[PDB]
């Protein structure tokens, strides 16, 4: 609990990576919010990367729409079996039950439009570690919200991994 007690002078929790970012007491930023998508279907991700659409499950739809209305929301995409990084995107529309992708099913409340920031298919060991511990030390649940510092690390690690493969 050295993260949870990392504070400014006023006792507000702050990010460990960016001290300018104030967090609530679950380590979440008011302005940039991050959700993990565990991808088990190569055809779905190929479709999502081409058409900039994703499906939101019923178990996480309410939290995701709450966040979309209050902050910038990002989805970080990771292969289910390996935690390979697949990319990250900003959510740029609210849930639309009419615009679901072909691969969705009754577990999904609706679709959202996204704007891709990075796309790749790469293993990053540090990405895998973060995802392995995202649910209070246990492995991530699909669609869960992560802490600001987790999202910021994942995005940088994806950016760095892509950058390094070009070289």
């Amino acid at each position: 609990s050295r993260a949870s007690e990392h504070r400014n002078e006023k006792g507000e929790r702050i990010s460990m990576i960016n001290p300018r970012v104030v967090l609530d007491e679950n380590g979440i930023s008011h302005r940039s919010r991050y959700f993990i998508m565990l991808c088990d279907n190569e055809t779905a991700i190929a479709h999502a990367k081409k058409t900039s659409i994703w499906a939101v499950k019923k178990d996480s739809s309410k939290r995701i729409s709450d966040a979309y209305k209050k902050a910038s929301v990002y989805f970080i995409f990771v292969a289910q079996q390996t935690y390979n990084a697949l990319g990250y995107a900003q959510v740029v529309s609210d849930l639309n039950s009419t615009e679901l992708p072909f691969w969705s099913d009754s577990s999904h409340a609706g679709g959202v439009r996204i704007k891709w920031i990075k796309t790749c298919n790469l293993f990053s060991a540090e990405i895998s570690e973060i995802v392995s511990h995202m649910d209070h030390g246990s492995e991530a649940r699909d669609g869960m919200e992560m802490m600001y510092d987790e999202g910021s690390r994942l995005c940088t690690l994806i950016n760095y991994a892509i950058m390094k493969r070009i070289g």
